[PDB]
Formats: C-alpha cells, sequence, structure tokens
C-alpha cells in the first residue's frame, strides 16, 4: 500500500493492531490464502446488509490494493482502516454516486468485532 499507510499500520500500537487484525481473521474466515478477496468481501458486506457482486467486490479490494494484487491481506485490510481514519475527515459532499451505497469503515468494524462479548447494546461500542 502506499508509504503513508504503511507507516499508518506500524504507528497502531498493539491494541489497535490486534482490534483491526480481529476484522482481518473474521474477513478471511474460511479463506485458504488467509487474505481477504471477493468472496470473503462479500460475506462481510453481507453481514452489514450490503450484498455487491463479484465485480463490485474486486473494485473495493483495489480501493485498499494499491499493488493491484487484487486482494486485501493483514497490511491491506488495515489500511482500509486507516484510509477512513485519515487525518480525521469523513466527508458529507459524496452524497449517492458512482455507488449509491456508502459503508464506513468504523460501522463495518463493529459489524465484525461484534461477534463476541455485548454487542446486544453498543454502550461503549
Ligand atoms: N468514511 C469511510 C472511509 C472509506 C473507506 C471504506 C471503504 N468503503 S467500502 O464500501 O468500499 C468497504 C466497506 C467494507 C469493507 C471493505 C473492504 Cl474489506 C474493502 C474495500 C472496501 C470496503
Ligand atoms: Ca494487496
Amino acid at each position: 500500500m502506499d508509504d503513508i499507510y504503511k507507516a499508518a499500520v506500524e504507528q497502531l500500537t498493539e491494541e489497535q493492531k490486534n482490534e483491526f487484525k480481529a476484522a482481518f481473521d473474521i474477513f478471511v474466515l474460511g479463506a485458504e490464502d488467509g487474505s481477504i478477496s471477493t468472496k470473503e468481501l462479500g460475506k462481510v458486506m453481507r453481514m452489514l446488509g450490503q450484498n455487491p457482486t463479484p465485480e463490485e467486490l474486486q473494485e473495493m479490494i483495489d480501493e485498499v490494493d494499491e499493488d493491484g494484487s487484487g486482494t486485501v491481506d493483514f497490511d491491506e485490510f488495515l489500511v482500509m482502516m486507516v484510509r477512513s481514519m485519515k487525518d480525521d475527515s469523513k466527508g458529507k459532499f459524496k452524497r449517492p454516486t458512482l455507488r449509491r451505497v456508502r459503508i464506513s469503515a468504523d460501522a463495518m468494524m463493529q459489524a465484525l468485532l461484534g461477534a463476541r462479548a455485548k454487542g446486544h447494546h453498543h454502550h461503549h461500542h
């Protein structure tokens, strides 16, 4: 990924990396290679209530696939989380376009992370 994103991944503390790593494992749940691909990508999207097609799944991976690997590995999935975090920027001018569907990284992470304790009423989630 980008040098900046790469640094961001390394910057994350043990807890931060562990927190993100949880999504990676869940994302590649059953993944033979262990990386997140379109098949795995769609699985996570389904959990979030999204059902993107294979074409969309590959495109989504490309977003975090600077190397054009086509898949989101441990370092790649971390970049996605970092990308959304950016310099504390969210954006609201994007509006529904060239997609019509917007999924927040934080919301997605909670969907994947929220599979153990709590999750019934968030509360400090
Ligand atoms: N404010 C949100 C920041 C934008 C970055 C999130 C991307 N938003 S996204 O809809 O393209 C998206 C959602 C969930 C998982 C994704 C995976 Cl595993 C790969 C690629 C895209 C993914
Ligand atoms: Ca990659």
